[PDB]
Protein backbone atom coordinates (compact mmCIF):
# COMPACT_ATOMS: atom_id res chain seq x y z
CA UNK A 1 0.00 0.00 0.00
CA UNK A 2 0.40 3.41 -0.27
CA UNK A 3 2.47 5.41 2.72
CA UNK A 4 -0.26 8.57 3.81
CA UNK A 5 -3.09 6.07 3.60
CA UNK A 6 -1.89 2.87 5.06
CA UNK A 7 -1.03 5.42 7.82
CA UNK A 8 -4.79 6.56 8.09
CA UNK A 9 -5.84 2.88 8.00
CA UNK A 10 -3.43 1.71 10.75
CA UNK A 11 -4.70 4.82 12.85
CA UNK A 12 -8.50 4.43 12.86
CA UNK A 13 -7.98 0.56 12.88
CA UNK A 14 -5.48 0.99 15.87
CA UNK A 15 -2.87 -1.44 15.36
CA UNK A 16 0.15 0.37 15.15
CA UNK A 17 1.20 -2.02 18.20
CA UNK A 18 0.07 -5.40 15.68
CA UNK A 19 2.48 -3.58 12.73
CA UNK A 20 4.90 -2.80 15.08
CA UNK A 21 5.20 -6.73 16.76
CA UNK A 22 5.02 -8.22 13.38
CA UNK A 23 8.35 -6.35 12.49
CA UNK A 24 10.12 -7.54 15.88
CA UNK A 25 9.01 -11.14 14.91
CA UNK A 26 10.64 -10.89 11.34
CA UNK A 27 14.09 -9.34 12.08
CA UNK A 28 17.10 -11.04 11.64
CA UNK A 29 19.17 -12.50 13.92
CA UNK A 30 23.06 -12.61 13.93
CA UNK A 31 25.67 -13.78 16.29
CA UNK A 32 27.05 -10.48 18.78
CA UNK A 33 29.79 -12.57 19.80
CA UNK A 34 32.62 -10.40 20.43
CA UNK A 35 30.38 -7.56 22.11
CA UNK A 36 29.58 -10.56 24.84
CA UNK A 37 32.98 -11.49 25.74
CA UNK A 38 33.88 -10.96 29.18
CA UNK A 39 36.45 -8.11 28.57
CA UNK A 40 34.19 -5.77 26.87
CA UNK A 41 31.35 -5.68 29.88
CA UNK A 42 32.29 -2.60 30.82
CA UNK A 43 32.23 -1.33 26.90
CA UNK A 44 28.42 -1.94 26.82
CA UNK A 45 25.99 0.31 28.19
CA UNK A 46 22.82 -2.24 27.93
CA UNK A 47 23.14 -5.61 28.06
CA UNK A 48 20.26 -6.51 25.78
CA UNK A 49 22.14 -3.64 22.95
CA UNK A 50 24.87 -5.48 20.87
CA UNK A 51 26.70 -5.22 17.50
CA UNK A 52 26.26 -8.04 15.32
CA UNK A 53 29.47 -9.72 14.60
CA UNK A 54 29.11 -9.16 10.90
CA UNK A 55 28.34 -5.59 10.59
CA UNK A 56 30.52 -4.27 13.91
CA UNK A 57 32.85 -1.44 13.32
CA UNK A 58 36.40 -2.35 14.59
CA UNK A 59 38.87 -0.17 16.32
CA UNK A 60 42.57 -0.16 14.69
CA UNK A 61 44.16 -1.72 17.58
CA UNK A 62 45.97 -4.87 18.11
CA UNK A 63 44.77 -5.06 22.40
CA UNK A 64 40.82 -4.79 22.01
CA UNK A 65 39.25 -3.67 18.67
CA UNK A 66 35.95 -3.73 19.98
CA UNK A 67 33.46 -0.94 20.19
CA UNK A 68 29.58 -0.82 20.45
CA UNK A 69 28.70 0.53 17.23
CA UNK A 70 27.56 -0.54 13.70
CA UNK A 71 27.95 0.05 10.47
CA UNK A 72 24.46 0.59 8.10
CA UNK A 73 25.44 0.33 4.30
CA UNK A 74 21.73 1.12 2.26
CA UNK A 75 22.80 -0.58 -1.21
CA UNK A 76 20.00 1.29 -3.72
CA UNK A 77 19.83 4.67 -1.64
CA UNK A 78 23.97 4.59 -1.67
CA UNK A 79 24.05 5.51 2.10
CA UNK A 80 25.76 4.39 4.61
CA UNK A 81 25.60 5.45 8.44
CA UNK A 82 27.41 4.00 11.87
CA UNK A 83 25.02 3.84 14.67
CA UNK A 84 26.41 3.96 18.41
CA UNK A 85 25.63 3.71 21.98
CA UNK A 86 26.28 7.00 23.74
CA UNK A 87 30.03 6.80 24.80
CA UNK A 88 30.55 5.62 28.67
CA UNK A 89 33.25 6.98 30.85
CA UNK A 90 35.46 4.54 29.56
CA UNK A 91 34.97 4.41 25.61
CA UNK A 92 35.22 8.08 25.14
CA UNK A 93 38.75 7.72 24.03
CA UNK A 94 37.57 4.95 21.35
CA UNK A 95 34.51 7.10 20.03
CA UNK A 96 36.85 9.47 19.16
CA UNK A 97 39.50 7.05 17.63
CA UNK A 98 36.66 6.05 15.48
CA UNK A 99 35.27 9.34 14.02
CA UNK A 100 38.92 9.58 13.13
CA UNK A 101 39.78 6.22 11.75
CA UNK A 102 36.88 6.50 9.64
CA UNK A 103 37.26 9.47 8.47
CA UNK A 104 33.62 10.65 9.10
CA UNK A 105 32.71 14.71 9.35
CA UNK A 106 30.09 14.71 11.11
CA UNK A 107 28.38 13.52 14.50
CA UNK A 108 24.37 13.24 14.97
CA UNK A 109 23.54 13.43 18.93
CA UNK A 110 19.49 12.81 19.80
CA UNK A 111 20.00 12.92 23.37
CA UNK A 112 20.57 14.87 26.36
CA UNK A 113 23.74 13.93 28.74
CA UNK A 114 21.24 13.70 31.80
CA UNK A 115 17.71 12.73 31.15
CA UNK A 116 14.64 11.56 33.66
CA UNK A 117 17.36 12.73 36.19
CA UNK A 118 20.07 9.84 35.39
CA UNK A 119 22.96 9.74 33.22
CA UNK A 120 22.56 8.91 29.47
CA UNK A 121 25.92 9.71 28.33
CA UNK A 122 29.01 10.92 29.31
CA UNK A 123 30.16 14.65 28.36
CA UNK A 124 32.41 13.48 25.46
CA UNK A 125 33.18 17.20 23.70
CA UNK A 126 34.51 20.49 25.53
CA UNK A 127 32.04 23.18 26.49
CA UNK A 128 34.78 26.22 26.84
CA UNK A 129 36.99 27.07 23.99
CA UNK A 130 40.02 27.45 26.50
CA UNK A 131 39.60 23.89 27.99
CA UNK A 132 39.95 21.39 25.25
CA UNK A 133 40.09 17.82 26.14
CA UNK A 134 42.83 15.29 25.69
CA UNK A 135 42.56 11.64 25.37
CA UNK A 136 45.35 9.68 26.58
CA UNK A 137 44.43 6.23 25.85
CA UNK A 138 44.06 6.75 22.25
CA UNK A 139 46.48 9.75 21.61
CA UNK A 140 44.04 12.47 20.66
CA UNK A 141 42.87 16.49 21.23
CA UNK A 142 39.60 17.51 20.98
CA UNK A 143 38.82 21.85 20.96
CA UNK A 144 35.73 23.35 20.47
CA UNK A 145 36.23 26.25 17.67
CA UNK A 146 32.54 27.37 17.71
CA UNK A 147 29.25 26.82 18.74
CA UNK A 148 26.18 27.82 17.78
CA UNK A 149 22.54 27.47 19.75
CA UNK A 150 19.27 27.45 18.29
CA UNK A 151 15.84 26.77 19.79
CA UNK A 152 15.56 23.18 18.97
CA UNK A 153 19.13 22.08 18.45
CA UNK A 154 22.88 23.67 18.55
CA UNK A 155 25.69 22.95 16.44
CA UNK A 156 29.44 23.11 17.23
CA UNK A 157 32.60 23.10 15.44
CA UNK A 158 35.05 20.60 16.75
CA UNK A 159 38.96 20.18 15.93
CA UNK A 160 40.22 16.82 16.14
CA UNK A 161 43.82 16.25 16.23
CA UNK A 162 45.71 13.06 15.93
CA UNK A 163 49.07 13.45 18.58
CA UNK A 164 50.88 10.59 16.58
CA UNK A 165 51.10 12.35 13.50
CA UNK A 166 50.08 16.14 14.16
CA UNK A 167 47.33 15.60 11.50
CA UNK A 168 43.98 18.21 12.66
CA UNK A 169 40.54 17.93 11.29
CA UNK A 170 37.34 19.55 11.50
CA UNK A 171 34.45 17.62 13.07
CA UNK A 172 30.91 19.16 13.25
CA UNK A 173 28.65 18.39 15.83
CA UNK A 174 24.92 18.10 15.67
CA UNK A 175 22.79 18.26 18.74
CA UNK A 176 19.17 18.03 18.63
CA UNK A 177 18.32 19.07 22.56
CA UNK A 178 14.73 18.98 22.37
CA UNK A 179 13.16 15.45 21.74
CA UNK A 180 10.82 14.65 24.84
CA UNK A 181 12.06 12.72 28.34
CA UNK A 182 9.02 10.55 27.34
CA UNK A 183 7.22 9.57 23.94
CA UNK A 184 7.91 11.07 20.71
CA UNK A 185 7.56 14.94 19.08
CA UNK A 186 3.94 15.94 18.43
CA UNK A 187 5.42 17.23 15.33
CA UNK A 188 7.61 16.32 12.76
CA UNK A 189 8.70 19.57 11.75
CA UNK A 190 11.88 20.47 14.01
CA UNK A 191 13.19 17.17 13.52
CA UNK A 192 12.93 17.57 9.84
CA UNK A 193 14.39 20.84 9.48
CA UNK A 194 17.39 19.44 11.64
CA UNK A 195 17.76 16.77 9.45
CA UNK A 196 17.94 18.82 6.26
CA UNK A 197 20.64 20.64 8.56
CA UNK A 198 22.88 18.07 8.76
CA UNK A 199 22.80 17.29 4.90
CA UNK A 200 23.00 20.09 3.92
CA UNK A 201 26.87 20.44 5.90
CA UNK A 202 28.14 17.66 3.74
CA UNK A 203 28.05 14.96 6.60
CA UNK A 204 25.95 12.66 4.60
CA UNK A 205 27.79 12.63 1.33
CA UNK A 206 30.14 10.10 -0.23
CA UNK A 207 33.35 12.28 -0.33
CA UNK A 208 33.48 11.95 3.94
CA UNK A 209 33.18 8.48 5.68
CA UNK A 210 29.90 7.49 7.31
CA UNK A 211 28.01 10.30 9.31
CA UNK A 212 28.42 8.76 13.19
CA UNK A 213 24.48 8.87 14.71
CA UNK A 214 23.74 8.03 18.61
CA UNK A 215 21.18 8.58 21.36
CA UNK A 216 21.24 6.33 24.78
CA UNK A 217 20.99 3.30 23.12
CA UNK A 218 21.72 3.92 19.60
CA UNK A 219 18.61 2.03 18.11
CA UNK A 220 15.40 4.48 18.75
CA UNK A 221 15.97 7.77 18.16
CA UNK A 222 19.27 6.78 15.97
CA UNK A 223 16.98 4.71 14.34
CA UNK A 224 14.09 6.98 13.27
CA UNK A 225 17.06 9.42 11.90
CA UNK A 226 18.15 6.96 9.38
CA UNK A 227 15.22 5.58 8.15
CA UNK A 228 13.51 8.83 7.46
CA UNK A 229 16.27 10.12 5.34
CA UNK A 230 16.92 6.66 3.85
CA UNK A 231 13.12 6.75 2.60
CA UNK A 232 13.10 10.20 1.64
CA UNK A 233 16.42 9.76 -0.47
CA UNK A 234 14.43 6.87 -2.25
CA UNK A 235 11.59 8.92 -3.32
CA UNK A 236 13.85 11.09 -4.92
CA UNK A 237 15.67 8.55 -6.84
CA UNK A 238 12.82 6.73 -8.00
CA UNK A 239 10.44 6.55 -10.58
CA UNK A 240 7.37 5.92 -8.48
CA UNK A 241 8.21 7.58 -4.93
CA UNK A 242 4.74 5.48 -3.92
CA UNK A 243 6.80 2.29 -4.30
CA UNK A 244 8.87 3.24 -1.22
CA UNK A 245 7.82 0.86 1.71
CA UNK A 246 8.80 1.81 5.39
CA UNK A 247 8.79 -1.55 6.44
CA UNK A 248 10.56 -3.01 4.51
CA UNK A 249 13.59 -0.67 4.23
CA UNK A 250 13.34 -0.58 8.46
CA UNK A 251 13.70 -4.56 8.39
CA UNK A 252 16.72 -4.52 5.95
CA UNK A 253 18.31 -1.58 8.09
CA UNK A 254 17.95 -4.24 10.99
CA UNK A 255 20.22 -6.67 9.09
CA UNK A 256 22.94 -4.33 10.03
CA UNK A 257 21.40 -3.51 13.83
CA UNK A 258 19.25 -4.80 16.06
CA UNK A 259 16.39 -3.27 17.84
CA UNK A 260 16.23 -0.43 15.17
CA UNK A 261 12.68 1.66 16.47
CA UNK A 262 12.28 0.40 19.77
CA UNK A 263 8.70 1.19 20.66
CA UNK A 264 5.02 2.06 18.52
CA UNK A 265 5.21 5.24 18.81
CA UNK A 266 8.55 5.41 17.19
CA UNK A 267 7.09 3.70 14.43
CA UNK A 268 4.17 6.11 13.83
CA UNK A 269 6.74 9.00 14.45
CA UNK A 270 8.76 7.96 11.69
CA UNK A 271 5.64 7.30 9.26
CA UNK A 272 4.80 11.07 10.01
CA UNK A 273 8.06 12.40 9.40
CA UNK A 274 8.78 10.67 5.79
CA UNK A 275 5.23 11.91 4.81
CA UNK A 276 5.66 15.23 5.76
CA UNK A 277 9.22 15.62 4.36
CA UNK A 278 7.85 13.92 1.23
CA UNK A 279 5.58 17.27 0.64
CA UNK A 280 8.46 19.97 1.18
CA UNK A 281 11.30 18.18 -0.48
CA UNK A 282 9.13 19.21 -4.17
C1 LIG B 1 6.23 8.11 -1.83
C2 LIG B 1 5.51 9.28 -2.38
O1 LIG B 1 4.36 9.25 -2.55
C3 LIG B 1 6.33 10.45 -2.74
C4 LIG B 1 6.00 10.98 -4.07
C5 LIG B 1 6.56 12.13 -4.49
C6 LIG B 1 6.23 12.67 -5.71
C7 LIG B 1 5.37 12.06 -6.56
CL1 LIG B 1 5.05 12.80 -8.08
C8 LIG B 1 4.77 10.84 -6.16
CL2 LIG B 1 3.60 9.95 -7.22
C9 LIG B 1 5.08 10.34 -4.91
Amino acid sequence: MEMEKEFEQIDKSGSWAAIYQDIRHEASDFPSRVAKLPKNKNRNRYRDVSPFDHSRIKLHQEDNDYINASLIKMEEAQRSYILTQGPLPNTVGHFWEMVWEQKSRGVVMLNRVMEKGSLKCAQYWPQKEEKEMIFEDTNLKLTLISEDIKSYYTVRQLELENLTTQETREILHFHYTTWPDFGVPESPASFLNFLFKVRESGSLSPEHGPVVVHCSAGIGRSGTFCLADTCLLLMDKRKDPSSVDIKKVLLEMRKFRMGLIQTADQLRFSYLAVIEGAKFIM
